[PDB]
C-alpha cells in the first residue's frame, strides 16, 4: 500500500491520472519523481523547467555541477539525483526529442531505467516538447516498466485519449 490517491489501474504495475506532476510531488513526496530531462539537464522547460521551478532553481545548481563532473547523459540513460523539495530522489531520464530528430526507438532503452525503482511518479516520456506520440509512449511504458509507475497526465484532454484508447 502506497499513497498514490486517485489513478486509473492500467495494469498490474501501471497507474494514470489527470495531474500536475509538481503538485503531485508536492503532495505525495514519493521516494522517486522523475524528471524528463535533456542530456544536459538544462531544465528549461516542459516538465523539466516546472519541477526545477519549484525547487527554486536547485534542482538546476545541483545538475550544473553534476555535468561539470561527469559529461551529458546519453539519450535513453538517466542519473540519480535529489529530489529536494519534491521527492526523496529525482531520477532524471532522457527519452528521445523528436523535435531534435533523435532515434523513438531509444525510448524503451529510456523507460528502462524505470526498472531499478520499485516504485515511482513519472511523466510519459518524449511527449509533450519532445514531440513523441503520447499514446505510443504510454505503450512502451506498459510494455517495458515491471516496476510500480504512477503516470501524472498534465493535459486533462490528453488524459481522456490515453484512457479511452488503451488497449
Ligand atoms: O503530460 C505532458 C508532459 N508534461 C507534463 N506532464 C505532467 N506534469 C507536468 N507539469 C508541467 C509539465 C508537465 C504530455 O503531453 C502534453 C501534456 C503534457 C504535455
Ligand atoms: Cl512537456
Amino acid at each position: 500500500v502506497n499513497s498514490f490517491s486517485g489513478y486509473l489501474k492500467l495494469t498490474d504495475n501501471v497507474y494514470i491520472k489527470n495531474a500536475d506532476i509538481v503538485e503531485e510531488a508536492k503532495k505525495v513526496k514519493p521516494t522517486v519523481v522523475v524528471n524528463a530531462a535533456n542530456v544536459y539537464l538544462k531544465h528549461g522547460g516542459g516538465v523539466a523547467g516546472a519541477l526545477n521551478k519549484a525547487t527554486n532553481n536547485a534542482m538546476q545548481v545541483e545538475s550544473d555541477d553534476y555535468i561539470a563532473t561527469n559529461g551529458p547523459l546519453k539519450v535513453g540513460g538517466s542519473c540519480v539525483l535529489s529530489g529536494h523539495n519534491l521527492a526523496k530522489h529525482c531520477l532524471h531520464v532522457v527519452g528521445p526529442n523528436v523535435n531534435k530528430g533523435e532515434d523513438i526507438q531509444l525510448l524503451k532503452s529510456a523507460y528502462e531505467n524505470f526498472n531499478q525503482h520499485e516504485v515511482l511518479l513519472a511523466p510519459l516520456l518524449s511527449a509533450g516538447i519532445f514531440g513523441a506520440d503520447p499514446i505510443h509512449s504510454l505503450r512502451v511504458c506498459v510494455d517495458t516498466v515491471r516496476t510500480n509507475v504512477y503516470l501524472a497526465v498534465f493535459d486533462k484532454n490528453l488524459y481522456d485519449k490515453l484512457v479511452s484508447s488503451f488497449l
